[PDB]
């Protein structure tokens, strides 16, 4: 959660529709 900004993009394409990274 913390640093919901560009932080956590290390696994964006991964999260997939995780509404967290790529949203």
């Amino acid at each position: 959660f913390n640093a919901p900004f560009d932080v956590g993009i290390k696994l964006s394409g991964a999260q997939y529709q995780q509404h967290g990274r790529a949203l």
